[PDB]
C-alpha cells in the first residue's frame, strides 16, 4: 500500500529523497517545454540550491539539493512553540512575498525545508503552462498555506485534515484561528500576537541551571530543619529554663533569710521532682516551718528526718503534704515504712475527703479506707 | 559634532519621523532612483527632489522594529538574527543597488528577519559603487554588536589589535568567509540549545518570594543559634554551678563553694551567691573564732552592702590591689590595713630590687601606728 502524498497527487509526480537531493520526476506527456530553456527559470529562486533538470523521451526529473544544514518540514514538530510561531510567520511571508511571474507555488509540507534561522524554502516550483502547477491558484495556495501553518504550529492532525476536511473535524483553538484567517495581514497579525505573548511571558521567567537550583533548595530545606529545633530550644531556654534558674536563685536567697513562706511561693509552679535535691530540702523544711507544728516537733523533723543528707523521699513527703496532696504523701509514707508519716497524712486526708460531698461514691470508699487505718493504729500505739 | 557611521559614509542626515525613516542628501551629491522601490515593495518608499536636497523616506510596517531593540532579547534570538543578517547580505543580488550594513539602517520583523532601509544606487546615491570588503567588515561588526553588545558598532568595525574583545565577538569578527560565519553561528545556536536542556524555568515572582523567605530564615536562624549556644554552653553550666555552690554552702563545705564558682567573676554572680562566696572565703581564711564571728554577723551578712562581698572575694582570690580600693570606698580602716598587709607579703619573696614594694610597705606601716 504505497499511499502517495499531497504533493505527489497534485503534480502527478514521484517525490523521493536521494543522496543527490530531492527528486521530482514527472511524465514527459504532462511537461510542456515550448522554449529552448528547458525550465531554466526554476534556478532563479534559490541559486544556493543545486538545481538540475533531466529531460528524457518519457520522463522529466527535477533534482533540488539545498544546503546540508537545511532540514525537512517534519523536523519542526519537535521544536518549541516560540519556534513554531516564528516558522509560521516566515512561511506566510515567503508565500506573500513570492513575485516571480513564471513560477507558481505549491505550499505542501513535502515541499518545504528550513534553515537554522527557521526560514522556510520551497523545493519544487511550477512553471507557467509548463510544469505543474501550470497556472497560479491563489485560492489553492491560500488554503495550502493555512494548513501548513496549522500543521507546523498545532501538529495534532495531518496536513490533509487541516486542508480538506475542515468543516467536519473538531480542531484545536490555535489551529482553528489559523485556518479561519480571512487575509494575509489577518493571519500575520494572529501569528504576531502569539509571538508577542510568548516573548512577554518568557521575560517574567528566570533560567537557573538545575544543579544550582537544586543545591539552593537543599540549602533552604536544611535551614528549615535547623531552625525548628533552634527556635523550640530558644523558647524553652527563654520561657522555662531561665525563669527556673532565677526561681532557684530567689528561693535559695529567701531560704537563707528564714523566709520559708517566700521559698514556697517562688517554687510553687514547679514540681518537686523537677527541682534539684538541695532545693527539695529547702522547700521541704520551708513547708515544715510553715506547717507551724510544735517547737519540739519541728526540731525533731529538721534534724532527724528532713536533713541535707537524708532520703529525698522525705522532701517529697513534706512538699506533697504542704501542697494539700495527701493521697500522694500517704504513698510516700508507706514506701519509707514510717508509721508517723502515714498516720499524720491520713488525718489530713480524712478532712480533705470530708470537705467533698457525701454523694460521690468514690469519696465515700476512700474515706472508709482512711478511717479503718486510724482506728487500727490508735489501739496499737496505746498498748506497745 | 560627530554624526553616526551611516551619516558619515553617505554624507546624509538620518532621522526617524512619524512618516518614516528619513535619509536626506544634498542635491549636488545625487546624480540622476525608482530602482530603490524593487527590494522591499511592502515598505512605502518616497523620493523628494528639492532645489538643493534629496529626501528618501522609507516606511516599513509598524510591527518592524529598529536594530536597538535586539539588545533586550535573549541570546538565542540574537544568534538567529545574526544568522539571517549574514544571509540577507549574502543573498543580495540586485546589481544597481548597493548595501550599507549599518545598525541605524536595519529593522527586523516578528520572525527576527533583518531588512535594510536605505540602498545605494549605482553611480547615483551613496554608496555609489559596490565595496565587498567594506560590506564584509560592516556585516561582522553588526553581527558582533547584535550578539555581544559590550561595545559600539565603530569599535567592532575598527578591525584593530587594540581592543580586548569577547570570545564570541572575536569569533564573529575573525570569520574568513560567509559559510565560515554561518556555520559559526549555527554551532553557537546548537550549543545554546544543549545548555538550555540543563536548565529549569521558574517564574521570577515565585523565585523572588522564596529568596526573601530563605533570607528571612537566615536572619531568624543566626539569633536562634547564637542564643541556643549561650543557653547550652554558658547559661546552663552557670545554673548548675549556682545549684552546686548553694548546696555546698548549706553543708558548710566552704572550700567546695570556692572551687565551684572559681571560673566566674564576682560581679556576674547574684548578690545572694556573692554573700555565700564571701563567707566561704572568710571561713577558708581561717581567722580567729571570734574574728570570724564578727565578720559573718556584722560585715558579711545577707542584708549588707554587696561591696563587702566583693572585698572578701578579691582578698580570697589574691587580688589585693583591687580589695584595697574597695576597703577605701567603704571607709573601713580594718579592710584597708588587713589587705595592705597581705599585699606586702605578696610583694615580699620576689626580688631585692622592688622600690615600688618598699614604698607601699612604708604607706601601710604609717597608718597602723
Amino acid at each position: 500500500g504505497e499511499q502517495k502524498s499531497y504533493l505527489e497527487n497534485q503534480l502527478e509526480a514521484v517525490a523521493e529523497k536521494t543522496d543527490a537531493g530531492y527528486t521530482f520526476t514527472f511524465q514527459r506527456e504532462k511537461i510542456k517545454l515550448l522554449d529552448g530553456l528547458e525550465a531554466n527559470v526554476i534556478k532563479d529562486i534559490n541559486p544556493f540550491f543545486h538545481k538540475e533538470i533531466d529531460v528524457t523521451d518519457d520522463e522529466v526529473i527535477i533534482t533540488i539539493q539545498p544546503p546540508s544544514s537545511y532540514k525537512a518540514f517534519r523536523f519542526m514538530k519537535a521544536k518549541d512553540k516560540k519556534s513554531k510561531w516564528q516558522f509560521a510567520y516566515q512561511l506566510v511571508q515567503a508565500v506573500q512575498q513570492h513575485n516571480l511571474s513564471r513560477l507558481n507555488l505549491i505550499v505542501a509540507p513535502e515541499n518545504i525545508v528550513f534553515d537554522k534561522g527557521l526560514t522556510p524554502y520551497f523545493l519544487h516550483y511550477g512553471v507557467k503552462e509548463s510544469i505543474p502547477p501550470y497556472e497560479r491558484d491563489e485560492e489553492r495556495v491560500w488554503q495550502e498555506l493555512k494548513a501548513a501553518a496549522a500543521l507546523a504550529v498545532d501538529g495534532a492532525f495531518a496536513f490533509e485534515d487541516y486542508l480538506k476536511f475542515n468543516e467536519t473535524l473538531t480542531f484545536s483553538a490555535e489551529a482553528k484561528a489559523i485556518l479561519d484567517a480571512e487575509s494575509y495581514d489577518d493571519l500575520l497579525e494572529l501569528i504576531q500576537t502569539h509571538i508577542d505573548e510568548l516573548e512577554a511571558k518568557a521575560k517574567t521567567y528566570i533560567h537557573i541551571p538545575r544543579k544550582k537550583w537544586n543545591i539552593q533548595r537543599y540549602i533552604g530545606l536544611g535551614l528549615i530543619v535547623l531552625l525548628v529545633p533552634a527556635l523550640i530550644y530558644s523558647m524553652y531556654a527563654l520561657f522555662f529554663a531561665q525563669p527556673k534558674h532565677q526561681a532557684i536563685v530567689d528561693s535559695n536567697r529567701a531560704f537563707l533569710n528564714k523566709q520559708y513562706s517566700e521559698v514556697i511561693s517562688t517554687l510553687s509552679k514547679y514540681d518537686a521532682e523537677s527541682l534539684p535535691e538541695s532545693v527539695q530540702y529547702q522547700l521541704a523544711t520551708s513547708y515544715v516551718e510553715v506547717e507551724n507544728l510544735g517547737s519540739a516537733k519541728t526540731k525533731n523533723i529538721e534534724n532527724n528526718l528532713v536533713t541535707l543528707q537524708s532520703d529525698p523521699q522525705h522532701f517529697l513527703y513534706w512538699i506533697d503534704y504542704g501542697r494539700g496532696e495527701y493521697k500522694e504523701a500517704i504513698s510516700i509514707g508507706r514506701k519509707l515504712e514510717y508509721n508517723d508519716y502515714i498516720y499524720f497524712a491520713l488525718a489530713k486526708y480524712k478532712q480533705q475527703l470530708l470537705s467533698e460531698d457525701t454523694n460521690d461514691e468514690d469519696i465515700q470508699k476512700e474515706l472508709d479506707s482512711v478511717n479503718s487505718e486510724l482506728e487500727k493504729a490508735q489501739k496499737e500505739r496505746q498498748e506497745n
